[PDB]
């Protein structure tokens, strides 16, 4: 039924002048992945002209769904103005005052490009204020590309150090890892290098181990930990943040020193911000002669960004964000009873407008759970709706319970079509 | 007689959200920065109203100037069909053939949100093709934040490990530092290291070390090494490309193996390009199982970057290239003049639209030439004119006859007002 053709067009088009034809790994799919020319509220347009609920949002950036009209309308004012200066801006200012005010512990905020730039200066940061080497992050838990966070990165529990081809022992060497919600396992390695951790890096909702929350029990652990050694606490909420009002450390009932966030805070265009209190964020500060961490970027705090991020966190209201979770809940619910009426034992997990398909067993005909996903992946595309190919998905403020609703009779027709598939 | 209550103001509010009331140390000044809130053309118009000619253009990122109709056309329209997808659109592969076409060596190209991230990707793609662990770095040269570039990057030319505070030994044992245009000293070291050398990154005309082009003999030594060693020649051109059509490296007479490129590609939305040859850039290929270098990034190719990249490109005709090269060089022969006349040994560097003041001996009543050049930095503010506080400035296609003669005049009177005012 589902015509490509414009989407294999462009991708003969593609291998000519990008490796494999591919310039982000995450949006590869065999033996290509769908292109799409246009969004308007929770739906995406493909190069082939069929529209599609989009359930996935550009990983989770889309909170406001595509071309939300004041999203639009302030970002094309600003463009209007000027894209980017080598001089500081109103909005600047405008947006640091607006995020700042989310959460207690954003007492300063420094904006970056992208999460992964800010990944990494959170972790420069911590190293510049212990002046101590290591950094320990959770197993299997994904940060970005950066070498130092790009370890064990890959959804495996084990503790043995895997890194990315070539990235060197002098960095793996200096990154060290713990169980997530195991807080004996982790403080066992946590008191192991002590003297030399100048960081402990957390998701407090990791997607990659299968989108569940940080315990209480094991926040305790390490929030006590990084108070007696002096680590810094560093809460990567560059996807969760958007499971709590004031992000993901609130909504769990803990503090981070110092907290990463980008994708919804600006909803589209590109952005990152370290975020934590004075005393962590004073590495950064030039005005008292020259700083601990210099930290510059074209493109830091440009007002096009900025102008997005103001638009985004007014539109970010506290309905705004109580209505999507209704919507979470709805359609994870669906899921489960969707899943479970399919005799399969795979689960659905999430909080707030954020699900994670989660398959455990293979059914008939496929080599593997991770397989059968991918198939379920390809027929929801057939059947009028975008998810991520490893289960994630998450809700848009445009969606409505209509939405959900015409999604689960999406889902439950797509299981049927992997499993009959699999057993022909 | 300059006015900056309004950008005061601003300090104050941003100190309370911000370390030092900073986002970008590259844009901060003492007591605080002139903030701006517009741009048109050549010229940026501060928050108290003023209106300057813009002669350094974010850091050389604004080819076109600000807010070129043409660019904001491209990009608003972008904005309106939506900001960034979790699909690839058309727009990625028609700037991908757009960048490709300027030269040779840009086989495959792959897209990040900064030149920062480029820098990283082009390091861990030479990394992980050759499964080395050292790279090499000019002396002084800067390329950006990552840690494995953040060494010896501050305009020194001593070969002695220098890194940012925290930056970890294991980081820094694996960057080794050569000399610029000093052919028998480079090669001392490259063969020291030529067993565990993944890279050797150069910038072809690094600003920081005074903005002199490679020489043909240094590059010959380099392009000849590499070849005997199989480490991977990275230019990293995010600042330099524009000296030529084709890039820095084909106006030198040389190859690189990967480019990076960022800045003037886009013209001022937030971007990054890995462009290199096809073995290369083969780590990146997810299309054959499993790539070697996983490479996601929630904005890589951005229908709005992408957008303003084609525009750029479209803009940045040999026509365009040429009569920038003009201004640019009679702009160096009327700064040269100035200071001759005022009895300064300075000297001015520069190929194209690109310019560098560097201060050489500090007159009377500066206590370093660097504050010298600080003070002409206001002086020039004071007088209409924006260029870096370390004298580095560049030419827009907006600009004619008539700014780079303003410029002359202001150059002029700036200078005698500095020196005026040292010996006082
Ligand atoms: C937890 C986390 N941190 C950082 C990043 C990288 O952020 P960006 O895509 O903005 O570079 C991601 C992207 N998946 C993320 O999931
Ligand atoms: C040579 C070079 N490389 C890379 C970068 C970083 O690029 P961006 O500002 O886009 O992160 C810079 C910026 N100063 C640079 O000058």
């Amino acid at each position: 039924a589902m015509i490509t053709e414009k989407s294999a067009a462009l991708y003969a088009r593609a291998v000519e002048v990008m490796p494999g034809g591919n310039s982000r790994t995450a949006v590869y799919s065999s033996p290509y992945p769908v292109y799409v020319r246009s969004g308007s509220g929770a739906r995406v347009t493909d190069v082939d002209g069929v529209e599609r609920i989009d359930f996935l949002n550009n990983s989770t950036t889309l909170i406001h769904g595509h071309a939300h009209p004041e999203m639009v309308e302030a970002i094309a004012a600003a463009v209007g103005h000027g894209t980017s200066f080598g001089m500081p801006t109103p909005v600047e200012v405008e947006y640091a005052e607006a995020l700042s005010a989310r959460n207690e512990t954003f007492e300063h905020v420094r904006f970056t490009s992208s999460g992964t730039e800010a990944v990494m200066m959170a972790v420069q940061a911590a190293r510049a204020y212990t002046e101590r080497p290591k950094i320990a992050k959770i197993a299997g838990a994904y940060h970005g590309a950066y070498d130092a966070v790009a370890v064990n990165n890959d959804g495996s529990g084990n503790l043995i150090s895997h890194a990315v081809t070539g990235n060197p022992e002098g960095v793996v060497a200096n990154t060290v890892v713990i169980p997530f919600n195991d807080p004996e396992g982790s403080l066992e390695v946590l008191r192991r290098h002590a003297d030399d951790l100048a960081c402990v890096l957390i998701d407090p909702v990791p997607w990659r181990i299968g989108l569940l929350p940080a315990s209480k029990e094991w926040l305790d652990a390490l929030r006590e930990f990084c108070d007696a050694s002096g680590a810094v606490l560093i809460s990567d909420e560059v996807g969760s943040y958007r499971v709590g009002y004031h992000g993901a450390m609130q909504l769990l009932g803990a503090e981070a020193d110092i907290t990463v966030m980008g994708k919804v805070i600006a909803a589209g265009m590109p952005i990152g911000a370290v975020a934590g209190r004075r005393r962590f964020m004073s590495v950064f500060d030039p005005s008292k002669g020259k700083p601990a961490l210099p930290h510059s970027g074209s493109y830091n705090a440009n007002p096009v960004s900025m102008s997005s991020g103001i638009a985004s966190l007014r539109l970010l209201t506290p309905q705004a964000h109580e209505r999507i979770g209704q919507l979470g809940e709805q359609a994870r619910g669906s899921m489960r009873t969707a899943l479970g009426e399919a005799g399969l034992d795979w689960e659905v997990n999430g909080l707030g407008s954020l699900f994670r398909v989660v398959a455990n067993s293979a059914p008939a005909g496929y080599d593997s759970a991770a397989a059968a996903m991918k198939a379920l992946y390809w027929k929801l595309l057939e059947n009028g709706i975008h998810i991520g190919d490893s289960g994630l998905g998450c809700i848009s403020t445009p969606m409505g319970e209509e939405e959900i609703a015409e999604y689960a009779v999406a889902f439950a027709k797509s299981l049927g079509q992997v499993l009959a598939e699999g057993r022909a």
